[PDB]
């Protein structure tokens, strides 16, 4: 039975929309993190078979941007790459599938994970037969194919709010659960706690070359008083907001994997070893309901009980389904997004299934946890989780 | 473990701005999906996951492999996504999808691709907005998928790359690409399409229309009009129009499960997958990348070029097509037999399906036991596929 | 003494159909062909030219003012000046009054005047300065926004239609039959020959080969009344405007060649007409297409002249409905209006349709040995413009 | 012979470029500077016949802006508007035009000028026969119908150019001339003297409104060295630069006009008679010439010498043709842009006739200067000049 581990983890710092990463293309933060775990474990890039990452919003990005972010980071042409979509949970997904290719035996050492510039994403319209009178529609790529249901039209916060009403989760639950995660996530800004994981990525300009080291989207000082001001941004008499949901940002995050055989000869300590995954499918209408049958589904694969696990990173797209799956779960919320979660962090995308996932990785290195669990919720109704065990 | 393609359909393939101009690839998509699974007797709420390839998807919403997944009455509860290995993805969705049952994460399996190059929309980066100056819209059909990302030229002055270093005559590729058509136009009118192609009803308040023939193969295509075209990626260039593949619309699929699964649904499956393969070239010459992944696929078959009965091997260019035959040397006879991508079309991401459809169902066809199957992909990859009949 | 300027010379191009024989045909090159012709006509040298007035509604893209390109083009000398102007349909029109008043104050002596359009060519836009920092955004057809939309209650030109066919009660069937007869006048008209003095020909270049373009496109052969009746109402679902009874969008130039009576005489040339008095009035915009009836009457106020003493008239066909309102009202024999046809078959080349007009009415004014005649057209926005020619 | 008189006039403040005026549709600054014309000569909006406005780039802004402006301004809807181009000179052959409506008789009471919105300028596309494949252009408006030379394709810059090399004009001399426009056009505005031609302009906005009344393009303390450390913006061995040619702007300005009897009649004491005008063309190579030859005209048809002449506006789109202008017409420098000129104040194209005329009248009045004279350069080669005298 195979074994693989993830010999390292990396991440940029997540970006806030048009704000740090405005101008950089999603394979530039790519390839800054496929560097990063090579150099972390050891490993030299010609020695990497295949590059795999979760993209959502590649349009305008040019051929392949997995390639591309490969290329630049010094990967030989010998090796592959390629990129997926099953949208928020396609940075975690991605780092499964890199498992399948060694536990198949078709790649020694994989680099997956996910990349995305939202700051980046274009506008388009299709525009072939030509328009022969009238106005037409430039439409934005990244509500288009990121924020919007297929099936219903309507935002993936209106996702939110049937998860909300489905749940009765009253605006200040909702709320007390925002203003902890900020809470928590400047506690661990300025602890350090994300510098392990973080790696600096360079901002080049004309005007002066930037080091970007920080999590720029958590509130410093967010209080409950703040986020009670606000109103409700997808149902008038609705209780999510843009203080209770995560935000647009711009990221990239990977891990390097292997066998446990070859890390072992490579004297690597891992990080941890991937004992299961799984993916299901819900109802799109209540999306971020997603977690709880996929996270169920990884532990039955893992042979675990929920009580088994020492460390979750469940990620928070909204406070109406993080609490939900919260609730639904029953794990102490005292070990779920101990660090803060997306709601503070951010949510870049296609990066967001891996950038949990470091989060998780390096918490458990630091408190010594053994057994971990990634989960998120996908637009269009799925999640995806999987779980890690310390070596 | 042992994996079979179960069943396998695609769409014809329309010329661009053609039969599916105005057609969504995810409803392409959402036709050849409930084909497998008619063809095979499959429950749609069998399915595990649906996996598409698809270069461009921008404007088509969120995840359209699920949009495809969902449209074709394959239950809310299965997962669905898109991936990107460019030309190849069609093929590679299709061992992706063999990976997740090896594994034991899956039963069954919808792989294949989509392409709409009609639908993809032009695009500009726009919210720091321009604050003089002209800019440019850009054609994302183009830009992310026939451009490569590190010269900035176009897919055909690699073949003209690779057409200089195989020294392959202006002459030579036109003989290719007259024979391709030829092949292509005979095999269709024989009726060898009929199988593989599930009919496509374009929905119109004109009225329905149903397309069920490859509308791209030119009919009576002789050397003149080969001879006739102008070189169009170099002045002095050897690859036209004629000898390269065209711009187009389509949907492919195969509907994988377990060899043993097969065997209790009663089904005689189309094949089992036997190797498969993924290698990286020079991007400056990827034509050539059919030939070390189809080296590794046969190597991981256990099996000798001399064992193949069938190869298809994708069309892109004629140069990179005649350099492969070339260089891995394959009797010329039993490749692309009923024609190639030039006659037929190039729709991105679905082509790895489309020439796995062709490769699959004329292996029943004639009794063939042992087919490859290969593509070469943008930025310099190969992918290839070894399929033994059951 | 009291200024008195003549019209020596006219010409047009034919119309084009939206995205027709003008496709691809800039506006100021329409523009260019007209003015050669005046002159020509005139037998006046581009050289004397002081002045080049050309109306034009949609000059976007098309370059730095486009009335000094035309000019320049026809050969107008680099010292004389050229300049755009926008009072939506009234424009060409309106710049032939502008020429006279350039003449009647001593500012010029010779003035090339009247209007250019293409539609066809109209861009869409959008303002991305500022950038689009999240959500779609219009990209807005500028033909459709800055030409046929109004600019107060947001509604299309023929939603303004409808609310003068609702005030004066005019069924669909009165609306449609005044749109046959417009078809089947200007259809006569062409087949007779009645639009060659007025037309000059165009030469589309290309590289597949020229096509020289002589004929009004958008005139509709043997139109029949079934043909209006079975259409829908374009805008509102309980209306009675429709395509075909409306105008269309459409390509185009036409221009005159100003100079005063005495500047003619010295010259030997025999003037098409005298300018004997124009005006402008504004109205509701949600009724403009009665412009023309307060324009009308000031303008024969300032003539001196009864509605009785017109013996041919232009008045524009934007719709059928308030072609008819107009009619109705100013109560003229409708035998005496738009006796070739009208906009509804011949087409709405907004900046250019003025001059248009005036083309057509000054040319048969010729043919038919009319003493007194009037152009007038209703205008976006609420406003008339009309002007008195008299025959010398 | 008849008479006119401009009774009143009012400008806006001059934005920069996407500044104040960014959002802030052509029209609703030129309603603002009707209203005020027409409440500093003591005239009703019910008295006007007509509104003529310059506008050069109305792309977008809907029909016909001029009589967007009339209405938003309470003129009714009896009265007419409209709209003209003739590149910069647009704002002063709008009062010329005015001017000739009530001479012939055909209007008692217009207000005239021009307006512009370069920062609301479109990008733009013929796209009705459709692009079937391949990337295409989106125009910039403001660039291609404001500012490139339609013959030769060459910005207006490089017009200026051609000018410098014909009047073998040094950067040291463009640059100091540059310098000294915004040194006078701050000294101008310090002490008071744009008070009187400015009308406020009140810009809208949730987040509250904001009062402009100062011009904002001028710079504060503008130092020779930040003119001379410039590179040249059109020709590489060139001499025109950003800082010794005009900017990209926004404003409107016009003037109410009437019949010298009708001032009487109604007790108002005017800003001056128009003596003449004249407009003139010149090669477009050398546009920056036009105001030479359309000043000696309007200096002809007035009667009067050059050097009868006690004040003078001359439109500085450029150091170079400014400096040639005052070379060959060899009047007084001292008179001529007295506060300063559009190098400093921004160059807003349809309206810039105007403004000068505006900046012209009220210095008059300050000074009891009789005879004045403004004048333009024209893209395309033109130049237009009024004569005006103090009553
Ligand atoms: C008003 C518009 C042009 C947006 C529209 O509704 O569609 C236009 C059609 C399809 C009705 C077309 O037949 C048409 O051009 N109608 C005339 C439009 C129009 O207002 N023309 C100018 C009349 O003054
Ligand atoms: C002239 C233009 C706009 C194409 C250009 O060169 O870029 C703009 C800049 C930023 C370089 C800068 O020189 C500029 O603002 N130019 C506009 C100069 C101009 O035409 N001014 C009008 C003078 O009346
Ligand atoms: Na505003």
């Amino acid at each position: 039975t195979p074994s693989i581990v993830i010999a390292s983890a990396a991440r940029t710092a997540v970006g806030s929309f048009n704000g740090a990463f405005a101008n950089t293309p999603a394979h530039e933060l790519g390839a800054t993190v496929i560097s990063a775990v090579l150099e972390r474990a050891g490993v030299a890039a010609g020695e990497v078979n295949e590059v795999i990452l979760g993209q959502v919003l590649p349009a305008g990005e040019g051929q392949n941007p997995a390639r591309q972010a490969a290329m630049k980071a010094g990967v030989p042409q010998e090796a592959t790459a390629w990129g997926m979509n099953q949208l928020c949970g396609s940075g975690l997904r991605a780092v499964a599938l890199g498992m399948q290719q060694i536990a198949t035996g078709d790649a020694s050492i994989i680099v997956a994970g996910g990349m995305e510039s939202m700051s980046m994403a274009p506008h388009c319209a299709h525009l072939r037969g030509g328009v022969k009178m009238g106005d037409f529609k430039m439409i934005d790529t990244m509500i288009k194919d990121g924020l919007t249901d297929a099936f219903y039209g309507y935002h993936m916060g209106t996702t939110a709010e049937n998860v909300a009403k489905q749940w009765q989760l009253s605006r200040d639950e909702q709320d007390a659960f925002a203003v902890a995660s900020q809470n928590k996530a400047e506690a661990a800004q300025k602890d350090g706690r994300f510098k392990d994981e973080i790696v600096p990525f360079i901002v080049k300009g004309r005007k002066g070359d930037i080091t970007v080291d920080a999590d720029e989207y958590i509130r410093h000082g967010a209080t409950l008083d703040s986020m009670a001001k606000l109103r409700p941004a997808f149902d008038k008499e609705g209780t999510v907001t843009a203080g209770n949901a995560s935000g647009l940002n711009d990221g990239a995050a990977a891990a390097l994997l292997m066998s446990e055989a070859e890390a072992s000869r490579r004297g690597i300590q891992p990080l941890g070893r991937i004992v299961s995954w799984a993916t299901v499918g819900v109802d799109p209408k209540v999306m971020g309901t997603g977690p709880i049958p996929a996270s169920r589904k990884a532990l039955e694969r893992a042979g675990w009980k929920i009580g088994d696990l020492d460390l979750v990173e469940a990620n928070e797209a909204f406070a109406a389904q993080a609490c939900a799956v919260n609730k639904d779960l029953g794990w102490d919320p005292s070990i779920v997004n101990v660090n803060g979660g997306a709601i503070a962090i951010g949510h870049p995308i296609g990066a967001s299934g891996a950038r949990i996932l470091n989060t998780l990785l390096f918490e458990m290195k630091r408190r010594g946890a053994r057994k971990g669990l990634a989960t998120l919720c996908i637009g269009g109704g799925m999640g995806v989780a999987m779980c890690i065990e310390s070596l």
